[PDB]
């Protein structure tokens, strides 16, 4: 009724279950894949997805959400391929990842005109295939909020209020952006307690983490595992930090995990160092277990995998 | 031998013949066609390309250069499909279009590595379909060189002096980017008479033209038809004072011309008054004629379509 899946009716909210907000089957950037696919394996790709996804619903993972976009190699017919083959709940989404400029098809374009692309994947669906977007993706990181980049978060607040589908964000932490993005959505008639800001786990200041949360949004610890950014512990103490003081029932944990990535500054070799652990289950292996032993309860846990993202759905 | 071509056999330089520099079956942005494909038609794309070309075939032109690489949707299967239904010599390229940055798959990426994925067009063969690139493209615009742009600048230097094929550029008039790409290039052991300075002809801007002509390399009257950067006989005149100039030996002419582009800031309905009489085969109906009836003889026309660009693969 209300949220969206792909090759699969479409729930309605309360029946989300324990879901990862942030992951990733494959990303790939569309210009060079296109132009020269010498590069890349169908089928490596189609497991290590099939593979990562299994082990997921194992420790219980019932729904992923995968905010894959233009520019990350976004393939509907790809995401159907591992759904069918592990019948999880993945909820496709749409928007722009970007960091500087627009490709030049919007060379002149208005930022209606953007918006009506996602407005398109949300009511129509993506790619002429029926599945429709469940949220809207938008980019920001060193490079801050530029003309292009805030063109798309203003066509994000617009996709928002015309769809009422939600909107995560990504940003980097130790710049602002952030509560850029927060602010610019929030001055749009967009519904904080609808806008994910993410990957403000990568930083300790607590301080920053928290009057976003505190502005009404949700608070994103969702890249476990890339140690390059903080390593699990700093991130684990972090997280504790924000239960005790209460910021639970505005944190959302995931992995942001990318079972295939296109760039080389993250190649498969170069994963021991960068994110040795780095994992669709490793908050499994060692995020969980570590708030349950340091006196965080149940009650928690199902409120963060479980109730935080129904009141995003909704 | 010397100059590679398209679904046939590859040429020497001397049977070049009549060749229109810089020419476009169709762009497109390969993020949003990928992720979107109900945008657009493979047929009626298809025809538009057949039915332009075979009519530039028409007016004695021999070969045409398609610098369409990386940004602007290079597909060379698509290439082949016309050049076989119009049997044309079709010159394809390598090379990155860009205006700012990369894509994200370049991110910590040396620029050797970019200057790899062009020598491998080269000697290899573009998208693994055999048809190697005749030449290395780049673009530099408004925002100027930047680091990016700098970046894929200096790649093409390396793939210039490694392979030994030229370079076309693509840069705004009015910038001096013409001059800044001149110079990068010539700094870094790239022969000035292997390097075409474009869209140089969007700017009356006579002494300009002239100093990057007496650089050495060749200067770019191109874009014929899009009165958009400059009108038709605005541009005719240019042409004109440099040929009495004595700088014929460096003029190099097109048009420029997409028989389907994908940006929005040059839509079907909007060729009236941007560009009324843009098209493949304008500069026959109109530049030509022009010249010969101000008194430049057979021998520049010949030198400017057939000696220029024999000079520019050898
Ligand atoms: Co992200
Ligand atoms: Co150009
Ligand atoms: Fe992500
Ligand atoms: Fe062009």
């Amino acid at each position: 009724m209300r949220i969206p899946l792909v090759g699969k009716e479409p729930i309605e909210a309360e029946d989300m279950g324990f879901t990862l907000i942030h992951e990733h089957l494959r990303v790939f950037s569309e210009a060079v894949r296109y132009q020269w696919p010498h590069l890349y394996n169908e089928d490596e790709e189609l497991r290590n997805a099939v593979n990562e996804v299994k082990r997921a619903m194992q420790f219980g993972v019932k729904t992923i959400v995968d905010p894959t976009v233009m520019g990350l190699g976004r393939d509907i017919r790809f995401m159907e391929k591992v759904v069918k083959t592990t019948g999880i709940n993945l909820v496709a989404g749409t928007g722009i990842y970007i960091y500087v400029d627009l490709p030049f098809y919007f060379l002149n374009r208005s930022i209606d005109e953007i918006a009506d692309l996602f407005i398109h994947d949300i009511k129509e669906g993506i790619q002429a295939t029926s599945n429709k977007a469940g949220f809207v993706k938008i980019a920001a990181d060193e490079p801050g909020i530029t003309k292009d980049v805030e063109k798309v978060i203003r066509a994000a607040a617009i996709t928002h209020k015309e769809a009422k589908v939600p909107i995560i964000t990504h940003s980097n932490a130790h710049n602002n952006t952030g509560l850029e993005e927060q602010r610019i959505l929030m001055e749009e008639g967009v519904d904080p307690g609808k806008i994910l800001i993410g990957h403000l786990g990568d930083t300790d200041n607590t301080d920053y983490i928290k009057k976003i949360a505190d502005k009404g949004s949700f608070i994103g610890l969702d890249r476990y595992g890339l140690d390059l950014f903080l390593p699990v512990d700093k991130r684990n103490e972090t997280t504790l930090k924000l239960i005790k003081d209460g910021y639970s029932d505005r944190i959302m944990i995931s992995h942001d995990y990318c079972c295939t990535i296109d760039w080389g500054t993250a190649r498969p070799e170069l994963k021991p160092k960068l994110a040795p652990r780095w994992s669709m289950a490793l908050i499994f292996e060692d995020t969980i277990p570590f708030l349950k032993k340091n006196g965080v309860s149940e009650e928690v846990i199902d409120i963060i995998f479980k109730e935080n993202p129904k009141k995003f759905f909704s």
